[PDB]
């Protein structure tokens, strides 16, 4: 087997793997509790980061440097921008970007800064393992682009913008930061995320009213894919 | 003597020092170089992290949990918030918050997010033996509170409203980031920013001109505090 990190932003997209692993222990380490699990031949690592681009960072590089995860799977909740996802529905991303990091003023395109790229990438081969994870338990799952940064985005303006520029399927807090830290750090990545909200006016109210029930959506898949790793 | 960790953003920030040491190794790592010399009795290791806060995030990271800094020094360059301050003048940060982390759709304030504080204070030795090296050589040294943002903020009215809300002195795009990383670690961390612009209009412009020689001022510095430590 191998080392698998399993990380999520909230209490909410992590609890439903705890009670579904039963048995684990807990370290506290970087302000932050890390979770520690067998599963099926495989030593699993644990975590929500709290939310954000710096504390999703912080865990995805303790988790990969001191705890020697040798592959991350994230698992969340999103807020949707393709018309075609309804709350519930399921997407990994192909790519992401940060909407919000901005040095445009020198003449760059927005998500760009010097040294990177504007849209990292995920693994290949784990995006291949979700879609006959998918195909074997008739889920169904769509492959898109995921636009993040340290905004809850509950505006119709701010959507259609962010949508616009970076043909975003999903907007959501921790994605790229994550895709970025696992791609420097040479570990294959995958991001999952179940739509929560649809980030329009009273997003807010649906994120509350849906979380827990599309976290467990999300939360279920990223072990199934466990079993297949 | 001890491991120390010299961090800026940008090349300009971290070649004075470089140039200064002269000999030094370099290892590829994190899709970055680090730069290790000896100084007086200390272990150095040293890096610039690229723009912003998820880079910043992961250097500091990699410096603690890898390379084993027992102290983490950041030194660069900022925009002034504060009318007293002028281009060239030195800064150190008391405590720093994020002034895009953003859930005020939830009704907590700006920058605060569960589990974290809206501000994060820096270690209260360093910043003491910075003002010893500062009266030892007749420097001009400001205390002060920074807003760190992945935006360069160059428009008078963004500049008043960040001031305003978080009572800044100067901006950048590391700070806080970088400040959040050690304390969770449980690292003494100091920052140390010279003005490079002002902030509003044409900020750009002044940013390009003073870069270079205002990062410099800080780079000097920082090694100061190294002959002390
Ligand atoms: C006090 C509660 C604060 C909750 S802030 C939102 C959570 C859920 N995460 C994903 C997420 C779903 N929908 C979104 C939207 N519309 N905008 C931005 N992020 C999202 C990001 C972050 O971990
Ligand atoms: C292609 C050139 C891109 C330069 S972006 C600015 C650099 C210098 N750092 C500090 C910094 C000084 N002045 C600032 C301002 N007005 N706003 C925000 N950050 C700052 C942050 C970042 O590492």
């Amino acid at each position: 087997g191998m080392k698998i990190a399993i990380l999520g932003a909230m209490s909410e997209e992590i609890t439903p793997l705890l009670e579904t692993l039963k048995d684990y222990t807990k370290i506290e380490h970087a302000n932050n509790t890390y979770y520690f699990a067998k599963y099926k031949d495989h030593e699993l690592v644990l975590a929500y980061s709290k939310i954000g681009k710096v504390n999703s960072t912080l865990s995805a590089s303790v988790m990969i440097e001191k705890f020697g995860a040798q592959v991350l799977l994230f698992t969340g909740v999103a807020g949707a921008f393709n018309p075609e996802l309804e709350i519930g529905d399921l997407l990994y991303a192909t790519k992401l970007a940060q909407y919000d990091l901005d040095i445009t003023a020198f003449g760059h395109p927005l998500g760009f800064v010097p040294g990177n790229e504007i849209f990292i990438k995920t693994d290949e081969k784990l995006n291949n393992l979700a879609l006959e994870v998918a195909k074997e338990l008739n889920i169904k799952l769509r492959a898109g682009i995921i636009a993040t940064g340290d905004e809850f985005i509950c505006d119709e303006a701010k959507k259609a913008k962010i949508r616009e520029i970076f043909n975003a399927d999903a907007c959501e807090m921790e994605g790229a930061s994550v895709a970025l830290v696992c791609d420097a750090l040479k570990v294959p990545c995958f991001i999952l995320r179940a739509m929560s909200d649809k980030a329009g006016e009273k997003a807010e109210f649906d994120f509350d009213e849906f979380v827990i029930n599309s976290a467990k959506i999300s939360a279920n898949f990223v072990l199934k894919m466990c079993e297949k790793l």
